[PDB]
């Protein structure tokens, strides 16, 4: 009968762009650079014996989940309301590509988690459909805060934009401050805390923000090895 | 637009930390893996250079920015602003303590920014005195975020109270809603960023949350010799 510890992990890096090119729902895989931040990380929140883990089934966010999967011997369960933002007219594009068709317009949005300029989805929306996975999970798992492992986590693994949208509405921050979360770094995690309260009501939970963007620690030696491992120049 | 990086370390673990007794601005010790976590958060914080430290009187928190001093070559300026939140009738006191002589007050408290039934500070008493030590920062030191090196963090080390209170109100969040920002583990650390445009006044820096709560990872072997030299010191 504890608090609910929910963990958010962001995927690693892609092979496409590594700077400043939007991905949204585009399905793009995790580099050799990504795969080895993804090990790192699930080396991490392993040894934290995570109670389920649920990806969103786009390729980058899977093959990091399934660094974990392996690491603590659960199955990962897929699940499309996990997907990144979908970013409409300006997926596969980059900052300067979109600052030349509309400039100013990139840091109106940022700003405005209403805002969706290019035909796809908001953050409020990405929040809108994503939070009922989580209201499900605390309808489903009775172990979860149970009073057996109580601290055994909830492991969401997804994508920077959904990690952030939906962890400001989980904290009920108003729509104004949703830009204060500065972005989910490669194989970076959050985690919240759902503290308990009578009867059913999920929206009777309130969560509380424990961990913003932390990453594990690698050497030097392996990241340039593992960015390496992927070119011929 | 510039920005200059803010980083704030908690103190390492101390006894009343194990105890869950409520320290607020009681002057307890750092355990010795208190001493050990201090060390491997300076090891990670001292690779980006700091630009300089400022970190609260009590001995947990000055004790722990000493590690990051040595290893980085910067003097500890010390500033009583950075104390941690004085939390009145409930210092000294177990949770189990709170909970018997005022049941739901931790919870009230846990949830309210301005809840003091404990007779010392609410968290925005918190912010309110630590706040003027970062515009003061941001007046006096031209290196911050400037020209030369612009991402050498200034660093304050203090307490997972005053941390949450003073990140909040950097991020000007509503009062209502700065319970959402939670506790801060042993030497565990957070940073900020202040993004502001050439001239702007202090107001006008936009501060936003790049880390809340990250940990440096510390191996099995030295979490157990910790234990060791921690029990042999009975
Ligand atoms: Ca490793
Ligand atoms: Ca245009
Ligand atoms: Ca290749």
């Amino acid at each position: 009968m504890r608090a609910r510890r929910l963990v958010m992990l962001r995927h690693g890096q892609t092979d496409y762009n590594v700077g400043s090119r939007m991905q949204g729902q585009l399905d793009t895989e995790l580099s050799e650079l990504g795969r080895t931040q993804a090990v790192a990380a699930a080396e991490v929140l392993g040894k934290r014996q995570p109670l389920l883990i649920v990806s969103s089934d786009l390729r980058r966010a899977y093959d990091t989940a399934v660094k974990l999967g392996e690491r603590t011997g659960l199955v990962v369960r897929v699940d499309t309301r996990l997907r990144e933002t979908h970013l409409g007219d300006w997926q596969g594009l980059t900052h300067a590509q979109i600052d030349a068709d509309a400039p100013g317009a990139r840091l109106a949005w940022r700003e405005d988690a209403t805002w969706a300029p290019h035909g796809g989805e908001s953050r409020v929306d990405v929040a809108a459909r994503s939070r009922p996975l989580v209201a499900e999970l605390v309808a489903s798992e009775p172990e979860w805060g149970g009073a057996d492992e109580p601290d055994r986590p909830v492991v969401l693994v997804a994508h920077g934009g959904l990690i952030a949208a939906l962890s400001a509405a989980l904290l009920k921050l108003p729509v104004a401050n949703w830009p204060a979360l500065g972005g989910m770094g490669n194989a970076s995690w959050t985690q919240l805390s759902g503290h308990w309260a009578p009867g059913s009501d999920f929206e009777s939970i309130r969560w509380r923000l424990d961990v913003w963007n932390a990453s594990a620690q690698v050497s030097s030696d392996v990241l340039k090895l593992a960015a390496a491992l992927e070119h011929h120049h």
